[PDB]
């Protein structure tokens, strides 16, 4: 009766601000986990008032901007962003993202769009 396994085939998959998201559909108040694929960048800056965003970099190389501070990131690195921190990133990377407490779109806040020319990837 209990669903333990979620697959890519059954996931919701869409593009948002230059990234390709795989949202498995996990429901759990403690955290939710998604895949993020980025070719050149996440061309938007945002923050989340409630949840920490933890990015594990599966492959590739990029750079996060966290409250405007550059944080280089590469394969096998863990990037740990606390709540209420402005986020954007450039790069060519495959990542696994944890949002803890569970992602709620109501908690996210748009700061600005970013020109695609700003990414050096
Ligand atoms: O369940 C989730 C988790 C993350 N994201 C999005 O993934 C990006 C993470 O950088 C942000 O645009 C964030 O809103 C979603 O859309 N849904």
């Amino acid at each position: 009766m209990t669903k333990y396994k979620y697959t890519v085939e059954e996931s919701e998959r869409f593009n948002k601000h230059g990234i390709d998201l795989t949202v498995y559909g996990q429901v759990d108040p403690s955290a939710t986990v998604v895949r993020v694929s980025v070719e050149r960048g996440h061309f938007q800056e945002f923050f989340n008032v409630r949840s920490s965003y933890t990015y594990y970099v599966v492959s590739g190389q990029g750079v996060f901007y966290l409250n405007s501070e550059a944080v280089p990131a590469g394969a096998t690195d863990l990037i740990t962003v606390p709540p209420n921190t402005r986020i954007h990133y450039f790069g060519s990377m495959e990542m696994v993202l944890t949002v803890a407490p569970a992602f709620n779109e109501q908690d996210e806040r748009h700061v600005r769009f970013i020109s695609e020319s700003e990414s050096p990837y």
